[PDB]
């Protein structure tokens, strides 16, 4: 996938309305544990999702996730979200400090490693 | 001014946190009156009014309105609100269908006038 005339529009509404959400769910058993999840996500009221229908269409990749009033766009880990994310950033500005910071977690996992998520304290307590 | 290049990012941005409101205010008196606002808007948390500051300079026009927990840029009336409007628009989406409904009532104005703002029910009421 390759875009860059639209990759500066959504820069823009990514900026505006646009998670670049990362986080760790455990693993191995259940309270203090290890497994990650990188997520890109839009959510429009359900007054209007077919523009989140157009973001899955324009993208590609992806699914629309009905939530009551509000529905979402969700990318969902790391395969179309690396080639994503990684044409996105150039396009920059607001969101994307952790659109890097995404893309660096999306990387080298084999200690530095699961602690990105944090320092993505996008208002994200605990 | 002339821009097209990121023209297309803001276009986003906007259709993502941008406010293309459109308000009558009274005049000739005080209750129900006669004497209308065109206004562009965004509005970040004072947290990072940088890139309100950004917006201000990118569009040149403009000025930034520290309102407690939240700033706001506002470009304001039709003066440089015509060249700006105007040039997005083609990059539409979301709200860029007011974004046309606004650069209709910025014109010809000596009864369907005054008329378009109601129609510009971005869900306000009365």
């Amino acid at each position: 996938k390759y875009n860059k005339e639209f990759l500066l529009y959504l820069a823009g509404f990514v900026d505006g309305d646009g998670s670049i959400i990362a986080q760790i769910k455990p693993n191995q058993s259940y309270k203090f544990k290890h497994q990650l999840s990188l997520t890109f996500q839009v959510t429009q009221k359900t007054q209007r999702r077919w523009f989140l229908g157009k973001l899955v269409d324009e993208i590609g990749v992806g699914y629309v996730r009905d939530r009551g009033s509000v529905s979402d766009y969700i990318l969902s880990e790391i395969k179309p979200l690396h080639n994503f994310l990684t044409q996105l950033q150039p396009f920059l500005k607001l969101k994307q400090k952790q659109a890097n910071l995404v893309l660096k977690i999306i990387e080298q996992l084999p200690l530095e490693v699961c602690t990105w998520v944090d320092q993505i304290a996008a208002l994200n307590d605990s």
